């Protein structure tokens, strides 16, 4: 059996993420943005961190690799609205898609990857990297599914030696999220399930 916190995490990380490219900024206020996607829907995205406060202005183009916080709504004006959190970056692409170096260890023993995707974007929000990593861990390596796989961490080491890490026993800390990073400057990504 697992505890309730672990169950929330399984529900959160096993679900998918929303992806929209070349969306347009409609409004940008403190802690949020209103964006129009190319399919016609509107996205209301919250940004709770002072360290990652998107500064895009009305009319600019952005990419979304985000998660929904609740069910989308059809409004009176006939508008389809999405409610999401974080995950907004510029639209710059890399010359050729790259494969991020992810090494996974379960109980000290190396655990091979399956369906780890390639990325073609120059920058990704840390929350986006967090969900991609944990999603791989829950679908392929059993994270959160049983009591023997409920903790650990992931750590990203940049070329300059600076690091980013997240504790797997807790939800990603959105309130203190740092700004998006250049993925081609990532030296190593390690994930360990205790």
């Amino acid at each position: 059996s697992t505890n309730d916190n672990i169950k929330d995490l399984l529900d959160w990380y096993s679900s998918g993420s929303d992806t929209f490219t070349n969306s347009e900024v409609l409004d940008n206020s403190l802690g949020s943005m209103r964006i129009k996607n190319t399919d016609g829907s509107i996205s209301l995205i919250i940004f709770p961190s002072p360290y990652y406060s998107p500064a895009f202005t009305k009319g600019e183009k952005v990419d979304l690799n985000t998660k929904r916080t609740k069910k989308s709504q059809h409004t009176s004006e006939g508008t389809y609205i999405h409610f999401q959190i974080s995950g907004v970056t510029n639209t710059e692409k890399l010359p050729t898609p790259i494969e991020l170096p992810l090494k996974v260890k379960v109980h000290g023993k190396d655990s091979p990857l399956k369906y780890w995707p390639k990325f073609d974007k120059k920058q990704l929000a840390i929350s986006t990297l967090d969900f991609e990593i944990r999603h791989q861990l829950t679908q392929i390596h059993g994270l959160y599914r049983s009591s023997d796989k409920t903790g650990g961490y992931w750590k990203i080491t940049m070329n300059d030696g600076s690091t980013y890490q997240s504790d797997l026993s807790k939800k990603f800390e959105y309130n203190t999220e740092k700004p998006p990073i250049n993925i081609d400057e990532i030296k190593t990504i390690e994930a360990e399930i205790n």
